[PDB]
């Protein structure tokens, strides 16, 4: 984009994403949107899922990016790419947890998991079988980044997604990335906009960019 | 920490959280193997509010802001740095002079979040015009904007250091400010019984800034 714009994928477009998805994906989303489209100037708001879909009734966003699936209503949605699931200790407790982790093995109030209205909790002890509640701390946190310092302090362990592990939000922080345990993991991505829009084409080509970062 | 001893609850503000407490808590990691650190990222009022109620025993917020007279301590200074991307770095001269850019272009954090109040001030921007109406909601996506080229903005340099411009082709600007700086402080309760752990705590925290 710049800042002065000239006489489809022209033009402004406002973009809304949660926050555990836009500090990592939308970097390389802006440089690609620089180089390919380059008149796309490209406005964006970071907040949480059902904050970000009224946004998108009320007319103030013209497409989000969300993690799926999530009640969505009426709006219409495509999956671009998946985002593995992974845990992380630090190497304190690397020998006070056994890798292949396993829930029932941990002591508990030790998974830390974002507040609810988060998408990624719900995400991930679903994702992750992760049942048995009493694992779960009381305290939750309401951050990405002071739920990993937190993990990395060594009070236990929690789920991150991994275009934060590839943006490199685990470095200096003696972390050790390890396989959920179970079933695998992962969380659909796919971008949301309204079917009133006449910028179908638009957002179709940008969900195809999105799709190659990840 | 594990699964200057016990358990610690601190509220920091999320224009300093991601990139300061990272060092903190490998820092304390070390020096007090059994201090654990539950955190909490929010804005200054409600960190406030949590603190005066118990729910946080000690802050670290960006002053000066009201801080219901509690017990507060500055630790350091955080500069003021101005960023752009290199494809719209050839149309903006430097040094910057405000009044020469475009009108809209510098975009700023949204209502509530206390680096809009302390970068104005201290970069000293006073044509309001020149702010884009388009408020910003998170540092990080404030930064991936200017990244596409739409204008600039202040950014601490505390997130410049912890690498919040990695690879999205931004150049940093000195603003034109002779006190284009930041306090950062450590803010607890008066009554608290641990004012031996937080000015021990203010320490490490010092030798970070």
């Amino acid at each position: 984009g710049a800042m002065e714009l000239g006489s489809s994928m022209q033009g402004q477009l406002k973009l809304g994403c949660i926050p555990t998805i836009a500090p990592f994906l939308l970097c390389d989303l802006v440089q690609e949107i620089n180089q390919r489209f380059p008149q796309l100037n490209l406005l964006l708001r970071e907040d949480t899922t059902t904050n970000l879909l009224t946004a998108l009734r009320h007319g103030e966003l013209d497409v989000l990016i969300l993690a799926l699936p999530v009640e969505i209503d009426g709006m219409e949605s495509r999956v671009v790419g998946q985002d593995p699931f992974k845990m992380v200790i630090s190497r304190h407790q690397a020998g006070a947890i056994k890798v292949p982790i396993k829930y029932d093995d941990l002591p508990d109030e030790s998974v830390f998991l974002l507040e609810k209205g988060h998408c990624l909790t719900e995400h991930a002890v679903s994702a992750c079988k992760l049942t048995d509640k009493e694992k779960i701390n009381p305290f939750s946190a309401t951050s990405l980044h002071t739920l990993v310092q937190m993990v990395a302090n060594g009070l236990g362990t929690t789920f991150i997604p991994q275009m934060a592990i590839d943006h490199g939000l685990l470095d200096n922080q003696n972390l050790v990335v390890i396989e959920p345990p179970g079933q695998q993991a992962y969380r659909d991505i796919g971008l949301v906009w309204r079917p009133s829009s006449s910028r179908s084409k638009t957002f179709n080509q940008l969900a195809e960019v999105v799709s190659e970062l990840l």
